[PDB]
């Protein structure tokens, strides 16, 4: 296993910590070892290792943004960004737990949760128009067109005929999407990546984790994730509070939201997370 | 009234549904700090601190983008009492006792080295240098203050000793290499314990932050944990040269005077007494 394989390095990074007591999250390029107060990114390949210098820069940039909440802060020295490759990257662990959809049935919880989503997304949006932000973050062109290709190549073989027909309709709409490169976009802003304080009172946003797919892009991508997780009414509340309820935006969200389970399945496929692949392919096989 | 009751409107906005009377308040010189579970609310103690709070928020944002190998209080929200909401750095101070174990001591020293290296590296960044204060001849200004305020409280002998110590200060080169925390005592350095060996969580209380001489931070470490542990840090970090040693000793020798001076201004009689122990 990954803990066993990297036991020597982990003993140095986490002195006195028993390897078996730790946990692992699967990424496309990195395996993420989760300790009590910090996480250790271990590159799966040498190409993944060559990515880590850039990742350290990106996480430092995110750590400087005004989002109203925490992000995983790089615990390397600044010079690690100038390396050709790193054998690891350590980040601070964001405290808190996901919010279950249940909590939103209370309309005061819903308001306060929505407002904090708006602070986060407004900060990401404004940060998108900043050249030092734009310089450190990727900004792929025709990502939608290309995502559709990846789905047809990588996921259709795992689907039923009916599934492929369902997915085809969803993917086809994507070619209508404008290529928006305005905001910092998390790219995977499902409920498990948004952490709230385990404290008395109403939910308070602790921070956001798993920035693997972060880019300069379309804010509708993150709003789509929220809609997929929490449904139309909560989304509409976020859009209203944030000033984003125009029909152009609403339409892009709709289009992207219909692909969001496929985005999850594509991720699970590439990082070998079996259960999340099964979840993602629910109703496509 | 009470500070929690007094600030109840703001607290209800910043911490919705959180019972104010369940909170705690602490303070330093400039700020009343309401402590919540994962964050603190900094409120100005004076009209001066109120006017400077925007500036402080700017500095904290810069510090939040530095690679120090640990956490700092991240600005979450600022408004106008002006207020600043910062992330709460988890963990507790390390007691000197723990350093008696040499494996704990090596690991703790190494983590101080990372922190101090990060501060030093950041000091050569002009965007950092521009955002942070950098006073000229701070040690001469201090010396003038000590003579004006403390000498009258001191014996003749005491004044001889202090005058020597202050002379030594003037001899120092006026270094502006590093980000200097400026108040890096044990209580401002927080640790995760009981999960293997101590891990440095983060560092708090950055009100005295500046571009200056890192000997100042190293002096503070020696004050809190003694010369053996400081020696371990200096050796691990490659700072064990004579030049650094002299600067550290010179700064170290002014800690009692620094305490007496601050105690003399805020009328804290017991810290003024402690500070002046040698000098009267
Ligand atoms: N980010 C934080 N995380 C945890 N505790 C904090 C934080 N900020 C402040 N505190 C707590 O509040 C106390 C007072 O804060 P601090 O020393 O920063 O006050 P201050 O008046 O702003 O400082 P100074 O006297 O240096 O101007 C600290 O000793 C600590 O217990």
């Amino acid at each position: 296993g990954i803990l066993q394989a990297n036991r020597v390095l982990l003993s140095r990074l986490l002195p006195g910590v028993e390897p078996e007591g730790l946990t692992v999250r699967h990424g496309q390029f990195h395996q993420v070892v989760i300790a009590s107060d910090r996480v250790v990114c271990l590159p799966r390949t040498a190409a993944a290792a060559a990515r880590l210098p850039r990742r350290a820069a990106v996480m430092r940039v995110l750590a400087g943004l005004d989002l109203g909440c925490r992000t995983p802060r790089p615990l390397c020295e600044g010079s690690a960004e100038g390396a050709v490759e790193l054998p690891f990257l350590v980040l601070s662990r964001v405290p808190g737990a996901p919010l279950e959809a249940d909590a939103l049935e209370d309309s005061k919880v819903a308001e306060v949760v929505a407002a904090q989503y708006v602070t986060l997304l407004s900060g990401l949006a404004s940060a998108g128009a900043d050249e030092k932000v734009r310089a450190a973050l990727p900004a792929p062109q025709g990502r939608w067109r290309q995502f559709a290709a990846d789905v047809r190549a990588e996921l259709f073989p795992l689907m039923s005929d009916g599934g492929c027909r369902q997915a085809e309709r969803e993917l086809a709409a994507l070619d209508s999407l404008p290529d928006i490169t305005e905001a910092v976009v998390h790219g995977n802003l499902g409920a498990e990546n948004v952490l709230w304080v385990r404290d008395d009172g109403l939910p308070r946003l602790s921070g956001v984790i798993d920035w693997d797919e972060v880019s300069i892009g379309d804010p509708a991508e993150d709003l789509a994730a929220i809609g997929a997780g929490y449904g139309k009414d909560f989304l509409d509340q976020v859009l209203t509070l944030g000033g984003w309820s125009d029909r152009r935006m609403a339409t892009r969200i709709a289009t992207i939201r219909a692909t969001f389970a496929l985005q999850q399945a594509l991720s699970a496929c590439r990082d070998g997370d079996e259960e999340e692949l099964a979840d993602g392919l629910t109703g496509y096989r």
